[PDB]
């Protein structure tokens, strides 16, 4: 792969992001693949996704024929994340330094989030003179409460990693990079010492409570984007 | 009024549309009112509605910033037809003629529909390069069946009074334009001698049955006309 | 049992009410437990509902704290509705005569019906200053559509099977009384030989599609009863 | 393509099924590919489906980790026909001889169904001690109502195409098979003269309204018959 | 006006009710047209909303045709709080004080919420003999969670602003009242320099999640309230 | 009763459990009639629940024909808890010790939950192989947010009172048992002062909110596993 490295050991595979690793087409066009292959294999049975470099991730790198076209595109990039939402191999995040955009919208996607103490988060889609249609509204209202989540998504602000565990975007906190990703691993190994098809049955039990909301929210913004995206506002910043 | 006429007569009205009754601008601004005005003073119980001359209507007479304009502009052409939908007085409708697109749109937010031997239907928004977004998609479905409705919007078609008969989109057929209206009248005086309160509780109970995907589906055509409707088909024809 | 009467022969019972057949406080009382233990014993795979004589049945024979109690007798009799609805053994009923307010409530339960020629249909409670409340007007939307429903139960009227065979309330028309008894049992002597736990789950996976709204329109039409229904217009008649 | 044959000639592509024309293995590997294929190309605006010969289709041809792969093998045989019932471009069918099993599974995933005088249709999934899992149960409650799929469903029993067409499980009747595939090319032609951009909108529009509970009952269903499908009585006959 | 005062400057209008700040018949009469009038024009994008002198509010100041009117009379009350709820300009709200009954009920309708170490909340319609009906047991559910909601409706008791701060109903907390103040101020000038279509979409895409349970609550509660509210423990308090 | 103690004074009954407190069939059997009895009388205006000794509890301690009677059985299993999660009688439960597994299902269908600091909560089922399957997953979600209950259940863990007290699993912590007990008392004390006819009825309104998903849950949690429970990972631990 072009965007990704994979390396499993002792039933736990790593998955890191090389891209300030920003997503392009590679990362849409690709991601799917590699989470199809990894939740085949019986050797794993539970990942770890973090960040390469410094810090997590960057975000994202006329008449009705043309607008199609936009609207298709729109409804593939949703299905990339998707694919990791409805993985039955269980997930957990471990997040370094800088979470913007997109990047958000793949972290709402995972079972358990551990941060460090240098750690900040926002949801910069207004300030682009963008409403966000890959995830992140569709799938917040289940981490946040309405009064933080509307302040995060209306005013685009930054906030830090104390503020972040308070809200109940993440599980725990730790000081430096090294020890988050050392208790992601120990998290993982002790999911993977359960029975396997137990696991999974957790799992599809808890995802049947909440698919129809998500694919009707997802439904409802690929339209309004389509319509009302493409402006001078969006050249003017 | 100047789309309208009303006069009550032993505690019924009869509504008459004036305008082939095409449906223009004074319409969508005045039929609120109408229908709010009949539906409060305690005089009324029963309502009539039939169209003038020898047919019943024929219908209908960028950036974001002008598409912005164009969807507040089709959700109160929505919010008319819907207060129709939900005053607590039930309607007769009878059916002389021709009828259609927008008038198909109208009759299928009354409770009883008569027709007369000489009645024609279609909903032919889909030859004018139109997705219908007043009314008839997200209402028709209780009326209708799959197949029925699906030939029916996809073909653009006209069908005659029997077939509707016998498809469930009129109660009773009859052989003139006269025996159709005594009808109504008969079966209107017959409801207005019930107890008033019994009747309007009986609607309410029948009404909060299906209001939420009314109005979802009204929510979602609007979103995706103001992106898909304006385009060179729209010229062709 | 003192208001039916029971009898099994071959795999089939056949059920009849003895009571015009007119339903009272037994019949609530007791109808749960017959239906209970009819359908835990393997002997009986299919029950046929007949009523006695020349008909089927002729229907139902202050401050808050007055006001519960009414509340509380309206969900005891709306259960005992809808102990019928929940059997897991299949029921075929057998209308000959006359079916007036609350027998309409009791056929809507049952999978099949079938009648004959001299058989007439209304739902009265309208005429008697009611709002139904035992479970029609939440079992009809599935068995007919919207205008026939809605003219049915707002104008009161008598209607003959000809025009119930053809609006859907019932699937076949015969001559006579002992014919149509016979088609019954014909038709659950064929259901009683197929496996039954196949037919147990087909009843479960059907059952399962329709449960909530039912569930929530009761509630609804419970709390409207207890507000609006003690009036001088039920005493007017 | 080892299970059907493609012909495209002026905007409309005709599918036949040439396996009688039973259903095997080769048919659910294959059936999304032939979709996928028809539906990318803007050559073809219209699809017609028969079946070959004489008759339309027959039908088909321990511990956890046992069940497990069988659960997968369903859901793998439910999203073939999913695919069929989610593109948009409309398709009809046209029906010669017997239908019966999974070919009713079939045809009522499509939007227009039109039969011949010799037709016969059957459920039989519960003469064979099965509970149906492909389809049947959660798409018929949207073409007939209550009564008749209960009968239908829970009998096992054959119908003539005089009954389908007056219970509404298909549109129109015709004297031979070489009326009806006729009747179907006129229809398929007649939606090919339409706007292109509009009558997939008009699709759209039409599928939302009803995904969630179709996806639901399938979920139910095939946890059901993980359970419950392997007996002594499906080795009884 | 005679229950506001509304004084705009820099595209933010203050909003401020002068009534210790009860309120009457004049609030739920001159409600919504405050704001039709507020999110109508275009030099304002969001509003601020304060409580004057040292309190934010208090709360509030048969047969079956009274109960009607009742009836009719609470459903308005209703509507003139969905009025704030339903707007496209952002609102936040700031607390100082002493905050009752339906104070607490129009808290819950804006997007953000500030306080100071002086404020005091609570719920007490129950000791009233009243189950709430106006709004707060529809909309407070998505904001507080299942425990800390049921202690504060079922007890009745008063909490103060760091219990609050902790339960999630509140954001911040200030020391002073020109403190949070300042703070909501600063916080609506940061959402007023973003574009507007795109906060206006971003508000339209979160509210469609929510509306449908929030007016089933509102009309079960309103028939709850008509059947049991006037009793003798009403005038024992 | 073989399983609890039951004790009234001043309005208010204690419940005891006296059998670690673990929970056989006699606890299924009995729980109902226990619950029926307290709510039935008017003496009794709020209950204290708690259990015996030094802990609240330990927890719990093929063909088709089998299979169903697990089925049937496991139903019954969820009838008892969802009898507790009904009654329109407030309770408060008042946690000593250890709590494990099934304990943890009581605790989620009180209204009130109050601890001690010696106090520890598991979900142990995955531990066991076991998808848990009496009401845990079904009603913890109302509780909880979503990334400490896939913790939770994924992990199998122990967590002591304080993070119990953070996630928001209990509403106060006390520092030994006496305390807790007092506490709980004062609040079901001030409970028990309100009128009786605004508490049922506040019970009843924010049950109306919650009863359908907790059903679909239930009902699809029965079936898996029916279908995936007697496995050798059952036997290997």
């Amino acid at each position: 792969y072009e965007s990704v490295t994979v390396e499993v050991k002792d039933h736990v595979a790593q998955v890191t992001l090389i891209g300030g690793n920003a997503m392009g087409p590679a990362f849409w066009e690709e991601m799917p693949d590699v989470f199809g292959t990894l939740d085949d294999d019986p050797d794993v049975r539970a990942i770890v996704l973090t960040g390469s470099g410094k810090n997590f991730s960057y975000g994202l790198d006329a008449g009705a024929k043309s607008r199609s076209d936009f609207h298709k595109r729109l409804q593939k990039m949703q299905g990339a994340i998707t694919a990791v939402a409805d993985c039955r191999t269980p997930t957990i995040a471990s997040v370094h330094g800088w979470c913007i955009g997109g990047g958000v919208d793949l972290i709402s996607a995972v079972d358990i989030r551990y941060a460090s103490a240098d750690a900040k988060f926002s949801v910069r889609e207004v300030k682009l003179a963008i409403v966000a249609d890959v995830g992140s509204l569709a799938r917040l209202p289940l981490i946040l409460s309405d009064g933080h989540l509307r302040e995060l998504a209306l005013t685009g602000k930054d906030i830090d990693a104390a503020r972040a565990e308070k809200i109940g975007l993440v599980n725990d906190v730790y000081d430096d990079a090294e020890a988050s990703l050392a208790a992601a691993h120990a998290t993982a190994a002790e999911i993977a010492a359960n029975p396997p098809l137990t696991v999974a049955g957790v799992k599809d039990v808890l995802d049947a409570q909440r698919t129809a909301q998500v694919a009707e929210s997802l439904r409802y913004v690929a339209a309004w984007n389509s319509a009302f995206l493409p402006s001078k506002d969006l050249a003017e910043a």
